Order: structure tokens, then C-alpha cells, then sequence
């Protein structure tokens, strides 16, 4: 019974292994996997075997940005059936705790989440999942778009928490994959202009393709100088800044750059301690907000994709079959591409 | 000193008259008028000499959707100067009352407002206005777009109060000018799909041009049937309904149509008493909200226009010089067009 | 095996019957019932065998405002154990649907809810319930206070949706049980003054005891006159009105009474069609909101009770043992009391 | 013409000087000052002649927490008249800028603000002020309560921005005057429990008198230990933390202490750079918000005082006549009291 699976055993130890075919409980579905995007999260576990307090204490299956086809459903599942194409939302609450009740299930301490240990991910042939967290895709939304909902959702959640809306000018720090999905989400939510900063001329070219209104190549500027160049291009201070690099200097830039009364959202992972002009922000009522994944983004993402109101397709720079997963991870690490997409279906390998 | 002015003396009594050149106080500007759109508000005062409790007790200058050029500024005015092209926000608070302080100046009982009596409007050659409520237009935004900010703002304010955002499906009742600006605002704010209903095949054709995702021609349907047809086209109940007709049956339709937990916003003017399945809405937590003009929409409208993120141009169906204002009002009443635009500048009559 | 249960068989057909001892599933608990309040909801099913579209098609156990003691827990239950005193939140979602995910589980169409048919209630000796919807009571919170969380929650949810906060003046229409819990919730949320209207001098005396800052006895006033008398007592128009009678004239009064920009919340059940100065509200941006039960109120209610920050005790006017349930229902119908409280525990019959 | 005035000429240079009687413009009033509280702001200008970028470049009158009696009004003033007792809101916008329009006038860069240079304050006999920012006091609200609205408003604004509401448990860092007003505001807004931390047994005794549910004396605890002790007393992590010391370790404590999804509001002034577990907060969606004074707090503060729903009286520990202002400032600096209150009226020196 063939179920090739990509597994991290520890720092730098990545292996392709055969796994049993999972058996779906009464409210789960079994999925034949199709398209699985990888991101810095996966690469980080690969390299270091941990992300902060999340530690790989036993071999873990990677992969958490995914779509596939229902092949089997549990006795209690009614909204999905074999043949259904679905996007997988990787975080599924185990308990109806208070976070779940108030509608912030992302914060639930007992949540299951693909490829954050000890929870196995979906970079494999066959995978089972809580049925309520698999979302039927319409026929004009590709498997890859379905997989891309996950990174898009990072941007949606951050932009919601920032309060991005009609006419706002927005600064996005970083033209990596995180920055690009926040650019996409901001424009989708009505931002008039997004400026994107980055050190790389290459990444910024790609941010342009994706829809950045302005690009700004940073070199040795101070945070105040960055904020200043940003304001100069926009004609004003941006109501919202989304910081996607985790780099302290970029966080400071965001604080100086953001319009008074505005919001800076931290999406990139920084060091355990950050040094910031906390006062500068606080005295200007610039709020500083973080994000932890996302909640309630799949249906609205699917709605925007299905209506062609957002375009995530240019994000995919590489495709590899599942058998070439180790190479794909090398490609993702070298960071020349954006989204490296893994194709798990021997039957079909198109988008 | 030539300052032709369109004046309503009472029910059906419209005249073009010469007025003195207004003198701007210390915080006012004098404007050479350029483009002035007319709407049902103006036509209503023309026909009936009142809109509810607002009564024309002495001759009134009409016109409240306008743009022009600063020719003179007061001693305290610093952000505008002669030569500046500006959009005029017709509601300017006279006092720093509590509504103003909390940021809801539209509700200020002593607000000045063009062409709502006893306040004279701007359908004339020369007009003076509170400087803080004239907004500089950038050079890639036409005078007509500047004039159109006013009707667009009706839609922006309504859609904000409805909470329209990323991915929502929205029902707009009415394909008249009010309905079309709400269609535009909803899409600009991130709605995935807007369906527009109306009795007229002609108006709906125009709603399509403007960007309606679906159109629905109504005839003798009951409110439940309308709600049903709407749901059928969208694939779900719309999170937001914007009611733009003021027609009781359309209001009821909105109540049946709107998703539970959603919002129905009333923009059209109905009868003094309305009969509604108030309970049906209330038990489904469908909120019912109204609007009174707008507040804080000019800068964000200008930002969206300047970035080409919204297109109001297709709204203009007719242009008349100021001298043909009576004809223009006839055209606006017969309701075959959408926006009838009046050109007040003898120097320039382009958009 | 003794499990006396109060059952409605149809219009005016109420019986006390022995039921099997329910068996808790893996995530349920079995409760030895202690205190069960009754309300117009129960009385309504008794009298008419329906509330609108909710119809008693087979015998139903009544009772939905309750507390008791855990005697048995399911294999998956960890936060509760035998001996735990708990308040029962009667609405427990069956499915993780979209309403649940976004934190509005009250709107879930498949929710289980005590004594709304076809779901049996908890007016009995032994009752089983979803464990996540039973809330441990601290030792300084009585069983009756625990039972009273349910009616209090009606007020909490309504006042939240109204946006009651520090310093607001609030109008509550109706001094029945619904009105009194909204008075309590408004004061708890920081309202400076609550005025309560009613036809009964008796009910208003009780509203005073409970904490009403002003009482207003209505007789033949018109809605405009009511609004006027209200404003006169408060010194201003109330930012919030909570309408608790369902009476059309009282709804109209609320519309005239509420401050511009304010909110009217409809808690009382009215007729299928209501006639209202919808326009008057809409043009003053008075929002009209309804409620459907409550969501996420139990923990904050328990917190306020435990800190003695709210006092629901004066609401209980009568106590009857379970065996005298038919009499208790007669008492509740005659409407001279407020909260009629039923004592189900043969071991203990104190508050 | 006697108008004694307290003036800072520079670091440690405080003088009492006679000033001209100010002349109120058309929308100003002249006030006979009555009660003026002092705070760290005043003391800071006294000691250092600056607070960050706000620098005393010429002699400045101090005092910004004040009340008095209207003696003269401008030609345009209608809501106030000689004899009116009023509370003075020290920040009065000069321009109708965008911050003002959207209801955040506190952020207006051109705002006038008592005793923040170059704007003279109200520690004097006679003072003139923008009429719209003087608020009539009812007869059951004392002059001192009127003066205390200003510090209370600091707490109101911070607690609003934190989202303090019914049932929340709140941590307040610091039992100085800033901490105590935030304790008062939180309880007024419906917090079930407030715990207050501080190094001083004396300050905490006073926080108890004022209404703190718990007090915690800190010594050499680490931020994690503080957060831990806080959680232990409350029985849970507080939904809101208000940090009132500006001390980096206390800010870190707030981050560890605050419930996930919660809010930490920074009210105390810290160093230009702060080192914080920014990541810890961000990954738990603990928002970090600052405050800059307040907006729209006077009317709701007056409403709460007039209804006896909040008690600021215990804050006043000392009273000095204006002639003993230098001593009063010494008393305020030695920090043994809380609110030092200055009495400016030779006619009356009661509360
Ligand atoms: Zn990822
Ligand atoms: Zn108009
Ligand atoms: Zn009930
Ligand atoms: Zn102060």
C-alpha cells in the first residue's frame, strides 16, 4: 500500500518513507493529496528541528499548505463525499474550549496543526483530516490555488487585524512569500496603494508582477530614513504597516513609518527580545499587533479566488513531484524562488 | 459681475438668476465652479419644494455634488491657494459639538449643507465654502470625478456601516444612481460578488457595465421570492444588503435575503411608516442600519480615484452647460440617464 | 429509578412524568438537577404548544434556566467531575459549522437547545448535557444564581450588541423579568443611569429595588410623548434603548427616544409584521438590532457573580418543589412575581 | 489687577508671577480658577524643563488639571454663561484637521494643550479657554471632582483602548496616581476584578481604599514571576493589563501576564528604547497599545461622577492655596501623597 511521506528526523535529517494508510474517524475524511506548498516553517524544522518551543521529539511528517481529493469519509460527515476537491485548513481544534467558542480557535492551546510537532503534516500521498476543516473547491479554482489559501490566509488574518480598508496606503516590509501574500490581501481588502521594501532587486521585481504599487530597495538606510523614503513615495505616512521579515531594524522602521493612530502588524519571526522605540509608537497611538496563523479565512479566500478577485498564481515558481521532495526543500532554502509546490498525485501533476 | 445661479422658488418654480459674488471669511475659499452633478435630492426640492421636514421657505440655490477651482482664499487658509482644483464636501459643521468631537459630524444638527434648505448650494459660477471641506484633487483626477465623490461617498458610508469586506457577497436593491455607487463602493471594499436587482432592463444593463457580477430583473415577485432568487444566483445568502429604492417590498426582501448575523443598510428614502418582518430580522441577528449622508469619505475616495482603484466615469450619461440647467433637470427627472452633469465654467467644459 | 419530569403534550396539557435516567456520551455529563427557573418561553409552549415556527410535535420536557450537580461524566470529560456544581448553558452546538467557527454559535441552525422543540429541557431530577456547556460554579455563587445566569445572559448579549458602556444613559422598555436583566446588565457594563418604563406600578417598584435609577409609569402616552418624558428625566436622549415588551408602540417609542447615532435593541417578541418609523431611525443613524438568545456569556456572568459585581437575587419571587410544577407555572403565568424558581433536589431545597 | 500665576523658567526655576487678565475671543471664555491638580507632567517640566521633544524655550505657566467659574464669555458662546462652574479639558484643537474630523482630536499636531510648551497652563487666578472644551458641572459634582476628570480621563481613554468590559480581570502595574485612575476606570467599565502591583506597601494601601480587589507588593521578582503571582491571585490570566510605571521590567511582566488574545496598554512613560519579548506577545495575539492623553472623555466622566458611579475623592491627599504652590510642588515630587490639589479662589477654598 503506497503512501510515500516526507519526514524530518532531526536537524538536517530528511527522509522519504512509506506510511500506513490513515483511517478516518467518524468526523474525518481521507484525502488523496494533490498539491502541497512548502514554506520557511517546513525548512526551519528541516534545518534546526525546532521553531522556538515547538520541538521535533520524534520523526515528523512535514507539509501544511495543501489540497487534495476526498476518497473516503467518516460516518458523521455530510458536507463532503468521495470525489470532492478540497483545500485543507491545517489547524483543527480538538476541543470546544473558550477560544473556539469566542471565534478565535487559532489560539486554542490543544489545536491540531499539520507539521508543527508533534502533529504530522500532509506532504504524503494519503492524509486524514477533520472534515470541518476541509473546504470544497469550485471547479474554476485549481488544486494549487487551493494549496495557496494557507499562505494567503496568513496575509488575510494580518490585514484584518491591521484594519486595512478602502483607500489606505500600506507598507509591507519584505518581498518574500510572506510579504507577497500580505500585498495581495491588502489590495484585495481595498488598499489604494501598497509599497513593498526589500534588500533584493529580484524579490521586488516579483512583488511588482504580483501588484505592488511601489517598490523600495533598501541597503544601509536607518529606520528613520526608511520611514522617510516610504512617506516620500506614498505622499503620506501609511495607515498600516505589515512587517514580514522579523528583522529588528525593519520593525523599528515600521514604527517610524506608520501614520499616527495607525497599526503595525508583526508577521515575521524575530529574536526572543526586541529593542524598539516602543514609546515613539505608543505616544502616536500606533498599535502593535502580532498574529498567530489565522482563523476564519478559508471561506472568504475561496470566495475571492472563485470570483477571480485575487490572483495567487504568480507565487508558484517551481513544481516538483513528491519523489523529488529533498531537492524541492533545497530549492526552497536557497530562496531564489517564491512558492515551491510539490505534486503528490501520480494520476495528475497539473496546477 | 456674472454669477448665474439656479434657484428653486417653490414647487415646479425653477429659475436661473444672477447672484452677488460671495466673499470668503477667514477660513473660507471662493471657488470658480466647474462641474456639478444633480440627483433626486435636487429634483425633489424642484418638484415638491421639500424633503420631509426640510422645507424651502425662501428661494434656494440648488446643487451639492461639485468641484471647481480656488480663486480666492481667506486669511487663515493655508492648505489651499488660487489655482487649486478641489472637490467640495457639501456638509460643513458650523460648531464643534459632540457629534463633531466623536467623529460623526454628519449628525451635527447645525451643519451647513449645500442645497438642503435654508442653505444655498453650488449650482452657480462662483461659490464660497469652508476651506477644511474643500479637498485638493491630483492632476489625474478629473473635475467630474471630483464632483462624483459626493454620490460615491453615499455608497462608501453605507458600505462601511454595513461592514462590507473581503469575500462578502452583497445584494444591492436598485440600479439607479444610488444603487450603482453602492455597487462601486462594495467592490472597492473587497466584496467578491455584488448582485443588483431592479425593475428596469435598461438600468441593469448599466449596472453590468459598472461592474455588477449578477443582475436580477424583478417583476411581480414577493419579498421571499426575491430573497430566494438572490440566494440562488449567489450560491448563498448575502452577508450584506444595501437597499437603495426606499420601497417597502424591497426593504422586506432585504430582510429575507440577508445572511443571519448580517446587515441590511437602508439608503433609499421610504414612507414615514414602514411595515416590516422586524421579528424575522431580529431573530436572525440581521441588523438594520440607516445612513444620513456621510462622514470622513473624501480623502479615501480621492485616494481610490487617484490610484485608479475605482471607476465612477461610466456614471455620467449627460452633460449640459449651466445655461441649460432647466433642461438638465428635466433629463434627470425622466430618469433615463444616471448622472446628469452640469458644466459651469465658460473657460472649460471638458470632464 | 426516580426521575420526575415536567412535560408539555400540547396546548394546556402539562404533566409530571417519570423518565429514564439519561446516559452521558463520551463528552457529556449527567447532572442531578437543583434549581430551574421558568420564563415566558416555557409558559408559552405550555399555553400554545409553539413559539412561531418552533412547534411541539411530540411531548417535550420543559425547563432551560438551570443548575445542578455533576454525578457522572463521560470518558472524554476532563474539566468536570462528580460533585462539581455547574450552571447549564442550554444552547449547545451539535456541529462545528461556520457560525460556531466565527464565534456566533447562537446562530447555528443545528444547535441543541433545552425546551425549544424537539429538544427536551432540564425541568427534571436527572439531565445530561454537553460538558463544554456546563460551567463550574464557585462556592460563593448559589445554585439559584447559577440558574439565573440564563436570563442574565439575555441582558448581557443584548447590552453588548447595543454597545452599552461607561457613562451611557439607557432606556429599558418593560419592567418584566426581561427588562430587569437588561437593567442589571447595563449597570454592570457601566451605564450611568437606566430608566425603566412599564404600565404596572408594581413591576416598577421591583425595578427600583433591582437598581433602576428612574422609573416611568406609562398609561396612554403616544410614542413621541414617551420618548419626551424619558428625555426629560434623563436630561438627554439615551444612547441605548433596550425594548423588552415586543409591543409595537413601545418599539416606536424606542425609535423616537434613542439618541442620534445610538442603538435600539429588540429583545421582546412582537408580531410577525411591525409598523415603525423606520425612516426616523435611519435618518438619525439609530441602529436597530435584534438578539437571538446569547453567546459567550456564561464565563463573564460567573465572573461578575463571583465578584459580587452584580446582584440577581432579588429576581426570585417564588420557590416551588418540582412536585408543584403545575402550580409554579400558574404562578409564572399570572405574572405577579418575577422569577419563579423550581427546586428539584430532594436532598437540598435552599438557594 | 491680581492674577497670580505659577511659572517655570527652566530646570528647577519655579516662580509665582502676576500676569495680565486674558481676553477671551469670540468662542472663548474667561474663567476664575478654583481647583487645579498637579501631576508628574508638571513636576517633570519643573525639574528638567522638558518632557522628551516638548521643551520649555520660554517661561511657561504650569497646570492642566483644572476647574473654575465662567466670569466672561465671547460673542459666539451660547452653552455657557457667567456663573457656570466648568471642568476644563486642557487639549483644544486649533484646526479642523483630519484627526479632528475622524474623532481622534488628541492626535492633532496643532492642538493647544495647557502646560505642554509653548502653551501656558491654568495654575493661575484667571484663565481663558476654548468654550467648546469647558464642560458645565452639575451642582452635585465638586470643583475638585471637576479637576480630577483630567487624570480620570487618562484611565478612561486607556481602558477604552484596552477594551475593558463586563467580567474582565485586569492587571494594573503601578499604584501611583496613574495606576489608581486606571483602576477606577476599569471597575467603572465593568471589570470584575482589578489587581494592582507596586513596590510600595503605602501606595497599595491606598489602592485598596480606592477599590483594588487585590494588591501585590513586588520586590525582586522577574517578569515571569510577577505574571505568575498575578495569575495565581486572579485564578486566570487577565484579559487586560494597564502598565502605568514606564519601567521596562514592568512592561515585560505585562506581556507575560496578559491572557492570549488580550491587550496590554502602555500609559507610563519609558525610555526611548525598550527591550521586550515582542515575539512572546505577538505569537499569543496580545496587542500592545499606547495612549496619548485622551479624547471624548469629559461628558462620560461627568455623567459617571454626577450619578455617583465612580469615586475620585479619595485621590486628593493634600490641598494648598495657590500662594503655596512651590511647597505643593515639593509635596508632589516627594511622592508620599497622590493628588496634590491647588486652591486658586480667594473667595472659596472648599472641595
Ligand atoms: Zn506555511
Ligand atoms: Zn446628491
Ligand atoms: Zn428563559
Ligand atoms: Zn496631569
Amino acid at each position: 500500500a503506497e503512501n510515500l511521506s516526507l519526514v524530518v528526523h532531526g536537524p538536517g535529517d530528511l527522509r522519504l518513507e512509506n506510511y500506513p494508510i490513515p483511517e478516518p474517524g467518524p468526523n474525518e475524511v481521507l484525502l488523496k493529496m494533490h498539491s502541497v506548498g512548502i514554506c520557511g516553517s517546513d525548512v526551519h524544522y528541516w534545518q534546526h528541528g525546532r521553531i522556538g518551543d515547538f520541538v521535533v521529539k520524534k520523526p515528523m511528517v512535514l507539509g501544511h499548505e495543501a489540497s487534495g481529493t476526498v476518497v473516503k469519509v467518516g460516518s458523521l460527515v455530510r458536507h463532503l463525499q468521495p470525489g470532492d476537491r478540497v483545500a485543507i485548513q491545517p489547524g483543527a481544534p480538538r476541543q470546544t474550549d473558550e477560544f473556539c467558542k469566542i471565534g478565535r480557535y487559532n489560539l486554542s492551546p490543544t489545536i491540531f496543526f499539520c507539521a508543527t510537532p508533534p502533529d504530522d503534516g500532509n506532504l504524503c500521498r494519503f492524509y486524514k483530516h477533520n472534515a470541518n476543516f476541509c473546504y470544497k473547491l469550485p471547479d474554476n479554482v485549481t488544486f494549487e490555488e487551493g494549496a495557496l489559501i494557507e499562505p494567503l490566509s496568513v496575509g488575510i488574518h494580518a490585514c484584518r487585524r491591521a484594519g486595512v480598508t478602502l483607500g489606505n496606503k500600506v507598507l509591507v516590509c519584505g518581498a518574500g512569500p510572506i510579504g507577497l501574500v500580505n500585498l495581495l490581501a491588502a489590495k484585495a481588502m481595498g488598499a489604494a496603494q501598497v509599497v513593498v521594501t526589500d534588500l533584493s532587486a529580484s524579490r521586488l521585481s516579483k512583488a511588482k508582477e504580483v501588484g505592488a504599487d511601489f517598490i523600495l530597495e533598501i541597503s544601509n538606510e536607518s529606520p528613520e530614513e526608511i520611514a522617510k523614503k516610504v512617506e516620500g513615495l506614498l505622499g503620506s505616512k501609511p495607515e498600516v504597516t505589515i512587517e514580514c521579515t522579523g528583522v529588528e531594524t525593519s520593525i523599528q522602521a515600521g514604527i517610524y513609518a506608520t501614520h499616527s493612530g495607525g497599526t503595525l502588524v508583526l508577521v515575521g519571526l524575530g529574536s526572543e527580545m526586541t529593542s524598539v522605540p516602543l514609546v515613539h509608537a505608543a505616544t502616536r497611538e500606533v498599535d502593535i499587533k502580532g498574529v498567530f496563523r489565522y482563523c476564519n479565512t478559508w471561506p472568504m479566500a475561496i470566495s475571492m479566488l472563485a470570483s477571480k478577485s485575487v490572483n495567487v498564481k504568480p507565487l508558484v515558481t517551481h513544481r516538483f513531484p513528491l519523489e523529488k521532495a529533498l531537492e524541492a526543500f533545497e530549492t526552497s532554502k536557497k530562496g531564489l524562488g517564491l512558492k515551491v509546490m510539490i505534486k503528490c498525485d501520480p494520476s495528475d501533476q497539473n496546477p
